[PDB]
């Protein structure tokens, strides 16, 4: 069911014409809600580690933390396969006050070099994510994080840090790619800025490092869009085809409801098309 890149404009058009099979039906065919077990996530002892009760971590794909407390192994995060590479990303919720330390522990544990943040901290008066990075230097658990560079651009900001587990000698470099123009449950007016942002991550992420951590507020909608676009550009570049429906289907098998609205699903298509034209 793959679509030739050469045929993508025609496909998207046909899919936007209300007259035959289109995006509403296609989106409605994606599996909605829970499709696999999440027994650990729904443990009483882990309720306060989950931001949204409906978007919690499937057992098969969940990122397990070293146990410190038998329930210390839980974070609301899942490995997500990329095009080339299994466990290429971790999709997770935006940290909560309670989970900031767990978040940095996962980063250390997993050898992650990149964080992709596709939310603002507050949106229309609602907290979406707690600030989990320092203005200067801060210790989260025993993870010491120091800001070394800020690069502001029009629709996003890249912040670079050193990261060190206290009492050990390794000092790592990490980048936080923070996209600032994408509203929760919404989509950007244009794909262009987001595509530049994607291009930066692909350019700068060290491929020898651990998974790229991707998060929004719940870790489904905008997180899923970023992952879908990123993956499909790899597929397009390599095969001259994209299969966005099975991509998002596969995304949902690994973590519930990634790409959370029809408008987002359509936006993923528009963004991939633009990248392919360019």
């Amino acid at each position: 069911m793959a679509i030739r890149v050469a045929d993508l404009l025609q496909h998207i058009t046909q899919m936007k014409r209300g007259q035959g099979y289109g995006f509403k039906e296609e989106y409605e065919a994606l599996p909605e809600g829970q499709t696999a077990s999440w027994d650990t996530a729904k443990e009483d002892e882990n309720r306060n580690k989950n931001r949204y009760g409906n978007i919690i971590s499937y057992d098969h794909s969940r990122v397990r933390l070293l146990v410190l407390d038998p329930h210390s192994d839980y974070i609301n995060a899942n490995y997500i396969d990329g095009y080339h590479r299994p466990r290429h990303y971790i999709a997770t919720q935006g940290p909560m006050q309670e989970t900031v330390k767990d978040f940095w522990r996962m980063i250390w544990q997993e050898n992650s070099a990149s964080i992709v943040m596709v939310t603002n901290l507050v949106e229309v008066g609602r907290v979406k994510c707690v600030r989990y990075w320092p203005d200067d230097t801060e210790v989260y658990g025993d993870i010491k994080v120091t800001l070394i560079e800020t690069e502001p651009l029009a629709e996003y900001v890249i912040r670079t840090f050193t990261v060190q587990k206290k009492g050990y000698h390794e000092i790592r470099e990490l980048r936080l790619f923070h996209f600032t123009s994408w509203p929760d449950h919404g989509v950007p007016c244009y794909a262009t800025g987001l595509l530049g942002f994607v291009r930066q991550v692909k350019f700068l992420n060290p491929p020898e490092a651990g998974p790229i951590v991707v998060h929004c507020s719940a870790g489904a909608g905008r997180t899923g869009c970023f992952i879908a676009i990123d993956t499909m550009l790899d597929m397009a570049e390599n095969e001259g085809v994209v299969d966005i429906f099975n991509c998002v289907r596969e995304l949902r098998a690994q973590r519930v409801n990634l790409v959370q609205t029809e408008e987002q699903y359509v936006f993923v298509h528009d963004a991939i098309l633009e990248a392919c034209l360019c």
